């Protein structure tokens, strides 16, 4: 029903499959929060102790991963306090290389 064009960079797209930009689709309820989107990526999209383990750590994202929502900072709004919106442009980045 919905669609979100996310752009993974730094060291995230490498896990997805060298995909600088990937679209996601979720179908559950109307008031779908951003936290749900990430969940979808870690549920059906990804399912292995290597790709998701590094991204999510015990229901908690790994401190350091960047996430630009609508050309803005994730923490700026409220992390998971941002309702989704089909037709948005999300961006992900990682300031970590080697070690």
């Amino acid at each position: 029903m919905v669609n979100v064009k996310v752009e993974f960079l730094g060291g995230l797209d490498a896990i997805f499959g060298k995909q600088r930009v990937h679209k996601i689709k979720m179908d559950k309820e109307d008031p779908v929060t951003v936290g749900d989107l990430i969940d979808h990526i870690v549920s059906t999209m990804i399912n292995n102790p290597n790709d998701v383990s590094i991204f999510i750590e015990d229901d908690s994202i790994r401190p350091g991963i960047i996430t630009l929502i609508n050309d803005t900072d994730w923490e700026l709004e409220g992390e998971k306090d941002y309702i989704l919106e089909d037709g948005d442009i999300i961006s992900f980045t990682s300031t970590l290389h080697g070690g």
